[PDB]
């Protein structure tokens, strides 16, 4: 077992926030009689909400507004990566504890709960704790600090996720799957 303390990112790498925005903006995009297929819209989203609506629906009236109200639909089910909460456990069952750093208010929370993965973080870590954002390693310094972190791994989706990880001394994993996460934990 590689590492006792994993520190996540949520965004990209727990929750898969372009899948439900995604949902959202095709949905949008009918109401206009238009179609466009999910992995171009979710590759778009990816790259920017105004990418996106500059290449779908430059002159749609109304659609950002139309499409933030049924994104907040969606997200009242947000949806997690494939396997999120089974490799959580398999970790938490060889006594590994689990963090989570977002720079987003407390909103956070409350996704947490929606996707019953709440139970499984020692502290959350969000905008209301007062600390800079990564790639500022101040956050992570305060974990490691307060949890006493000696075997740590970092793991988001964004340079930025790794950059704050290495500066805070940390192990990182730049995530893409949680099938490959799991060949490098070989768990
Ligand atoms: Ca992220």
């Amino acid at each position: 077992m590689k590492y006792h303390d994993y520190i996540w990112d949520l965004g990209g790498t727990l929750l898969d926030n372009y899948e439900t925005s995604t949902a959202a903006f095709v949905e949008t995009l009918a109401l206009y009689g238009i179609t466009q297929d999910h992995d171009s819209v979710y590759q778009a989203l990816k790259v920017s909400t105004p990418f996106a609506i500059e290449t779908f629906a430059p002159n749609l009236e109304n659609f950002l507004e139309k499409y933030k109200e049924n994104e907040a639909r969606e997200l009242e089910h947000p949806i997690l990566f494939e396997g999120v909460s089974d490799l959580l456990e398999d970790i938490s069952n060889q006594g590994g504890r689990h963090f989570l750093v977002s720079h987003r208010n407390d909103q956070v929370l409350e996704i947490l709960e929606k996707t019953s993965i709440a139970a499984y973080f020692t502290e959350v870590v969000t905008s209301s704790s007062g600390f800079k954002r990564k790639p500022n390693p101040e956050s992570m310094l305060y974990l490691r600090e307060k949890y006493q972190i000696s075997s740590g791994l970092v793991i988001g989706d964004r340079p930025i996720d790794i950059e704050a990880g290495q500066a805070a001394g940390l192990d990182t994993h730049l995530f893409t799957s949680i099938v490959n996460l799991r060949q490098v934990l070989d768990i």
